[PDB]
């Protein structure tokens, strides 16, 4: 019952069902948590990943929204380095290595899931059956 | 200091920012409240209102994880009876009348504001502004 402080980064464009239960699963890791989410900026979001849809500002108003949403950093870093574990805090990084191998190798990797199918993108797919046709 | 129920309907479909605000709103009416938020079913929205994209349990699901939402009534009933705001004990009906003059004679009524252009189809126009052209 001591209380485990847990980062969790993204993009969170257009945030979904998806988003909100790997968000979910983080903030529940532990009985007694601090989840704090990291919110990736437009500029390294677009030059290292892929095109984004909304603002930095947009995605991360919307992530205050969530229920299990203890503290942002927006933007956050591009790259969680050991440092910046030490400046907040942090016990343990949540992501669904290369990578991430110094996390694991240091006991603060937690994995969590995705789930497909519940995205932004495909709710217009649904719109579309009412027409689709000849 | 005392408690106060609170209750907002809608159908809350592709929830989005909009949505998030008039919740917030709602539930920040007193100091200390329980926001019962009421989900709408597919068939009443359908034939009373218009289309719908996310089923009652999709749109319901979402809404589990909103900050400000303490209870759901899902499905809810269309239209807000007298009987009903006992049955829940309901104190305040949040909306933003003809229909709504009985809630206003009872001093239950309780204005909310809607925030315009943040909504689930206003992104896919941006989307799009990487292609229209000749
Ligand atoms: N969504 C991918 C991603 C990329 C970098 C970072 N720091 N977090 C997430
Ligand atoms: N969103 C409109 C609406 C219609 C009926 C009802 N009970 N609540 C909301």
């Amino acid at each position: 019952s001591k209380n485990v402080v847990i980062y969790a980064d993204g993009v969170y464009d257009m945030l979904h069902l998806g988003h909100m239960k790997q968000l979910e699963q983080a903030k529940k890791l532990f009985e007694n948590t601090t989840l704090i989410v990291g919110v990736t900026s437009d500029n390294e979001t677009k030059l290292f990943k892929g095109q984004v849809v909304q603002t930095l500002e947009e995605r991360t108003e919307t992530l205050k929204h969530i229920r299990w949403v203890d503290e942002i950093i927006s933007p956050c870093p591009w790259v969680v380095t050991p440092e910046f574990l030490e400046k907040y805090k942090i016990d343990y990084v949540a992501h669904d290595e290369d990578i991430y191998a110094w996390l694991k190798r240091a006991g603060k990797f937690k994995a969590t899931q995705r789930t497909e199918g519940v995205s932004t993108t495909d709710l217009i797919v649904r719109i579309l059956k009412n027409y689709e046709d000849y």
